[PDB]
């Protein structure tokens, strides 16, 4: 650590942490290892080993300098750079593989790899435990501590790896999902997990944004750390103000969800931030991201804006339609399954009871765009998506709209399945049996 | 269908009115299972499913609502099942007749729903929603059978499944619902899976069937909130059944009542520890000590009160029961309960204890170390002869971590009976002053 950094200690409050982040983000190379260990330390004494009162666990220089030394010396100890000629200020694959192996070999052979609060370098140093994405982050933190300035975090919506080399052009798998390979076959197979190449390639500032989104305020299934929520919210505003969330759609979604919980006066309202996330995905990631729409959909859902919610879910299906469903895409499958088979059916039932969205042919058209996207998603997929469970809720959901509301609705149907049954969907009588068979055809 | 006697207990305006109805029905040779299910169903629905500085409330059940629902259930069954086609010699039901009632219930359900959802356990949910969970179906078949006058059809339950017994002396069994047929449960008993308790399952009379529907009350509103009123209702109904002697052969019901007494103790009542012990005594006396949950119930209570010795003793008891079973695919519930104990609760309890020890005690007690070894030995013996492994490398790490919470001086002299070849195979390593982590790991995970 430099004298500059040392003077920001001890961290006695949330404002002290925000000052340390502000100071580090001002530099060309923010110290990822310092910042990770500090969030790790604060998360550990607020979520994992707690103590009414709200409190901040004071981070003395003595504790954080020790942890920093432990991480940096461990990496430097394990990697002899004089064996890796590093011509043109670019790292070789052999060097990135080696740092990957150093991180891998330092982990416990057996732990709950899915547990909360094993995301930070704190958990790696004090516990020898990292989650999936904790590993990729640790490889990048190690690379920075070795002075390898071209090694960066790549993320999809559910996986992480590294890019390196002349233009961030090279990719390497470093962690497990659900090594040393490129991600090219993932991009080529058009799975959601690799976003068809439209994944985030972070600079050091997005890597700080990632570790801030990684803060997990969960204490148990019933209780969040208020202090960790407050810390995340202030750190995300700092990154917002400095321009570092511009190319981070999920971070704007995260900050919007926090603003819905506890609005910051003078700040953009949640709807603005959800739209900025969607604008970010459209502008920088070829509109290939699902969560910015799912975020907006959740907010409208929670506020009982049924039209707006169904519109946002139809958008999510309009994105997913250009993918193939592959084995490792199960997170987004479950999110679509929850929307189709639980949230929409319940929202429509709420509406039917108050009766409205059910007299609005616009809401019916959103529902059809939703199912059409899902059917087009399934086309060309190496595994089916729609089984008989889906079919029931389709018919149930269609039937919440009277013949007069459904009759004139005309949308573009990308999918062969919805094309195949356009006459059944606008018919005065819903032929439930035929719709069911058509949807589950395979 | 309903008698003047029953009609005069209406409307139900309070929890006490519901207790009066149950009291009146339990006084009879044939308590009306369909009436009682519809009433709990109705009350659950307006307290947990469709709710209203705050209010607690009781949803008034008018005769008009309950008599309608009763008629709907009983007429629907009588409509579907023509008894004159099933000659019923000796006052005993045929398999074809039980299978038919099973098919009627199955055919009445929505073709797709979340069969795993809360609040789809009652005949209320079946009549108003055409939705039943697994055990809701078995109960519905028995309620249908009673409304058809089939006096020999009774609810059978294990700790995670339900079917029916019928015939001369409850001789016959039929699968009626899904887990996770018209076939017997004989192959389940023979495979020695926990799901069929090796034949030591509950064969309910009509009073235990009321107890089952009372245990079926689900007070959950969402993940974070219980209906106070439904907890209060369940507790008073369980006391009624207790006082009348109907919980004597229902170990999980005494566990349920004990959990409620810990939440809100009833003055003048036996304390929770008494009720958990009654549950265990019931399992030992009437079920060949083949039940796991009476011990798990006791273990949870000790755990929540930070009686570490007593908790580890109760968990070691649970492993002493399971050791005489084979782990089969559909026993996943109890697997997960053992996994949670071994790999989460015990490690965390021991870590708590280690911290209170460095600060200025179960960890200096060789009795607690012995309990831990009995636990692992039962689990290894459970695995022996199983068609599925139980122990993988995840288990091994927490064993070593948990052994290591006890110093060499505490572990050294402990000698327990080892049923499993696996624990016998490494008895010297467990009491050694140095824990050979690597060897212990391989021994427990091998095969
Ligand atoms: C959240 C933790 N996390 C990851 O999960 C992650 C790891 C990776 F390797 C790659 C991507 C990752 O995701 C994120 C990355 N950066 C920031 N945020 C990430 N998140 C937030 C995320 C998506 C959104 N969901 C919340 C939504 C889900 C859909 C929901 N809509 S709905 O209710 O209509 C659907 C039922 C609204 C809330 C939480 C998890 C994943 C990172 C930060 C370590
Ligand atoms: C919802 C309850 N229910 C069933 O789940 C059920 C269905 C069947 F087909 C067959 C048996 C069934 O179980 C019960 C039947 N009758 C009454 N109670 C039943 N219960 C209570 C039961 C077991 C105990 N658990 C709670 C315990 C679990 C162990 C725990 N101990 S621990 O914390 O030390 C273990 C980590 C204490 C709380 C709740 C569910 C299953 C019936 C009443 C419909
Ligand atoms: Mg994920
Ligand atoms: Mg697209
Ligand atoms: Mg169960
Ligand atoms: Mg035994």
């Amino acid at each position: 650590l430099k004298t500059a950094q040392k003077t920001l200690f001890p961290l006695r409050s949330i404002d002290d942490v925000v000052r340390l982040f502000a100071a580090e983000l001002g530099r060309e190379e923010p110290d990822l290892v310092l910042l990770s260990l500090v969030l790790g330390f604060v998360e550990h004494f607020l979520a994992v080993n707690r103590v009414g009162l709200t409190y901040f666990p004071v981070a003395d220089l003595s504790i954080i300098a020790a942890l920093y030394a432990r991480f940096t010396a461990q990496i430097r100890g394990a990697v002899d750079l004089s064996l890796y000629p590093r011509e043109g200020g670019v790292s070789s694959r052999e060097l990135v593989k080696k740092v990957s192996d150093v991180i891998w070999n330092s982990l416990s052979r057996s732990y709950f790899k899915d547990r909360a609060h094993i995301q930070s370098l704190f958990s790696f140093i004090t516990g020898t435990k990292l989650d999936s994405s904790g590993v990729a982050f640790a490889v990048v933190g190690a690379c920075q501590a070795l002075g390898l300035r071209d090694v960066h975090l790549a993320l999809s919506e559910d996986h992480a790896w590294v890019v390196f080399g002349p233009n961030g052009e090279q990719t390497a798998e470093v962690t497990w999902h659900g090594r040393g390979q490129t991600v090219n076959a993932g991009v080529a197979e058009r799975s959601w997990l690799y976003l068809k190449g439209s994944y985030m390639r972070c600079d050091r500032k997005m890597e700080v944004a990632f570790m801030v989104c990684a803060i997990n305020p969960s204490i148990d299934l019933h209780t969040d750390s208020l202090e960790l929520l407050q810390l995340q919210q202030k750190l995300l505003w700092l990154l917002y103000d400095l321009g570092h969330l511009e190319r981070y759609p999920m971070a704007l979604g995260n900050l919007a969800d926090l603003e819905e919980l506890e609005p910051t006066p003078g700040r953009p309202d949640p709807l603005t931030l959800y739209h900025k996330g969607i604008a970010s995905a459209k502008t920088y990631y070829r509109d290939e991201h699902i969560y910015p729409y799912m975020y907006l959909a959740g907010y409208h859902c929670r506020n009982r804006n049924v039209r707006e919610a169904l519109q946002a879910w139809a958008d999510t299906a309009t994105v997913i339609q250009d993918y193939n469903y592959c084995r490792e895409d199960e997170e987004i499958y479950k999110e679509f399954f929850e929307v189709a088979n639980d949230v929409i059916p319940n929202l429509l039932k709420e509406a039917a009871s108050l009766l409205s969205a059910l007299q609005d042919p616009e809401c019916f058209a959103h529902l059809l765009r939703f199912y059409d996207g899902i059917c087009k998603w399934e086309e060309g997929s190496p595994t089916p998506v729609l089984h008989v469970g889906w079919a029931t809720f389709l018919v149930q959901s269609l039937g919440r709209f009277e013949g007069q509301v459904r009759q004139k609705v005309r949308i573009t149907f990308q999918s062969e399945k919805m094309k195949g049954m356009k006459e059944l969907l606008v018919a005065t009588k819903i032929n439930s049996s035929a719709i069911k068979l058509q949807l589950t055809a395979q």
